[PDB]
């Protein structure tokens, strides 16, 4: 099964992902280069939804040039019936890599954290706050992490483990919200779980996340600097929580 995008032909290799009206495929082109093509069927999409999709594509096309920690978009084809997006193919999502993982080299972790900050910093400079950041939003490629999306288009997902307190109360958003989520990610990568993963019940979990007397646990570890990043990222009050530009200057990423 071959498909054609902007005149060029790509042989399918396998499906990777799915969605309501979205499919992702690993493909090869004429020169045997490998890409991921996303196909979105628009038949059943509202004006607002189309508008959410066109916005994200304009943002990905643009932000590409400002960081290589953002996934590559090589080309796209868009009609009233479909979108095809030719994008960079990664090695594995960060969430899958993290699930099937014994522990992490401290060096690797630091380096993956740097990449997450860079990518999210980039979108914040352009006025985008992602607001639903999770391990699945990052992709490993050549031992680097790349951000795969910006949170803008409509519609493993559902999880609330990464959701900041002020997103629970509010149901405007600030970049401090992405810093909480990134923080839970690095908590996972440090202690092997998210900071509320124990609370199986959903409603106790949401009440634990917002309640200023539920003290989050920070077991001691050799890297005092990583312990500190985490505590600064997981402050419940956005105005106390560390900012991205601050995180970029923190001993944890700069020192050694
Ligand atoms: C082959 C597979 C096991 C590992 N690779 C991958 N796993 C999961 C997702 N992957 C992509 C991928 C890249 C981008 C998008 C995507 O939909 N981005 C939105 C901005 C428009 C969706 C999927 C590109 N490569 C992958
Ligand atoms: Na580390
Ligand atoms: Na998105
Ligand atoms: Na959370
Ligand atoms: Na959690
Ligand atoms: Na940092």
């Amino acid at each position: 099964q071959s498909m054609s995008v902007k005149g060029r032909i790509y042989s399918i290799l396998k499906q990777i992902g799915s969605g309501g009206s979205s499919k992702v495929f690993q493909v090869l082109n004429e020169k045997k280069q490998i890409y991921a093509i996303k196909y979105v069927n628009l038949e059943e999409a509202d004006n607002q939804t189309l508008d959410s999709y066109r916005n994200e594509i304009a943002y990905l096309n643009k932000l590409q040039q400002h960081s290589d920690k953002i996934i590559r978009l090589y080309d796209y084809e868009i009609t009233d019936q479909y979108i095809y997006m030719v994008m960079e193919c990664g090695n594995i999502d960060l969430n899958s890599w993290l699930k099937k993982k014994k522990s992490i080299d401290p060096w690797e972790r630091k380096s993956y954290w740097k990449n997450m900050l860079e990518a999210v910093h980039t979108i914040h400079q352009h006025g985008i706050v992602h607001s639903d950041l999770k391990p699945a939003n990052f992709l490993i490629v050549d031992g680097m992490l790349k951000l795969i999306d910006f949170g803008i288009a409509n519609q493993q997902v559902g999880t609330v483990n990464y959701m900041p307190p002020e997103a629970i109360k509010d149901m405007k958003i600030s970049p401090k919200s992405d810093v909480w989520s990134l923080g839970c990610i690095l908590y996972y990568m440090t202690y092997g779980k998210t900071p509320f993963q124990q609370i199986i019940n959903q409603i106790s979990k949401l009440h634990a996340i917002i309640d200023p007397n539920h003290e989050i646990e920070f077991p001691d570890i050799p890297e005092k600097d990583l312990q500190d990043v985490l505590k600064c990222c997981l402050k419940r009050d956005p105005k106390q929580r560390i900012s991205i530009p601050e995180l970029l200057a923190h001993p944890y990423v700069q020192i050694q």
